[PDB]
């Protein structure tokens, strides 16, 4: 009944640092080869900090899947530290956006049903990831999706925007609809508007949604329908995971 994910002291070590994320600062690690280690700088922690770090390692431990980033453990001495599986590659962000890299129309269809696989993973565990986007996809090997939350208004819904609680499994897939539309554009949504607040304000009131017209010629019809079902402006209107990962199944079988 024991998982024992408190990792024994004195074991991990730590190397580059690659980031921040959340409580603490990213590194590439040691404990059993590769890791990748996030910890907090301090030896005492805020009362925040100790809650940031409970609850990221309270969801976290929850998760065993191909699709999700692999959790491995946690210490507290001599610092606050989580502990994941060190994966070669790059986030899907960095392979559309900053290398560019051209993906064959199966593999763009493949990327998306991986991402919906451990989107509906969660969902099915109640976990709202809260800020899905291709950077927080990360590509293992450059073939395996590995979700995480590795540190973003283009990807929230217009409720979100608006703001108690506008976070619901509807606003994920809202997320999801925008990751589907940098796979089949290789963009990111609104490129030719530069002021921010003018998308949050347009996006918000409904006025401004992502232009479909973009979408390559090789694109299935079915996965521009997905598309803007994901994208709608009503979230009761939005198909969940179970539906969404129905539909790419049958659409990469043709
Ligand atoms: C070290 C680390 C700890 C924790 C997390 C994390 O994803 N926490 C998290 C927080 C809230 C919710 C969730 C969900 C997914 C359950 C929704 C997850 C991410 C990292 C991490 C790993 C990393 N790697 C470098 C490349 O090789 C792979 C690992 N690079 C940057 N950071």
């Amino acid at each position: 009944s024991s998982d024992d994910w408190e990792i024994p002291d004195g074991q991990i070590t730590v190397g580059q640092r690659i980031g921040s994320g959340s409580f603490g600062t990213v590194y590439k690690g040691k404990w059993h080869g590769d890791v990748a280690v996030k910890m907090l700088n301090v030896t005492a922690p805020t009362p925040q900090q100790l809650q940031a770090f409970k609850n990221e390692v309270g969801v976290l431990r929850k998760t065993r899947h191909v699709n999700i980033l692999l959790f491995m453990g946690y210490s507290t001495k001599p610092q606050l530290a989580i502990v994941t599986q060190w994966c070669e590659g790059s986030s899907l962000y960095h392979h559309l956006h900053i290398i560019e890299t051209k993906f064959e129309m199966i593999k763009l269809i493949d990327i998306a049903r991986q991402t919906a696989q451990g989107m509906d993973y969660l969902h099915a565990k109640s976990i709202i990831h809260r800020d899905l986007k291709s950077n927080n996809i990360f590509l293992h090997e450059d073939l395996t999706v590995k979700i995480g939350d590795f540190g973003s208004i283009l990807w929230m819904a217009p409720e979100v925007i608006r703001m108690k609680n506008p976070y619901s499994f509807q606003s994920d897939v809202y997320a999801f609809g925008i990751v589907l539309y940098e796979l089949m554009t290789g963009q990111l949504p609104y490129s030719n508007i530069n002021n921010r607040d003018q998308i949050i304000f347009m996006v918000g009131r409904g006025y401004l949604s992502p232009d479909l017209s973009k979408v390559r010629s090789n694109c299935p019809k079915a996965m521009k329908r997905l598309m803007a079902e994901c994208l709608k402006k009503k979230r009761d209107e939005r198909p969940l995971f179970p539906q969404i990962l129905a539909s790419i199944e049958l659409l990469a079988r043709s």
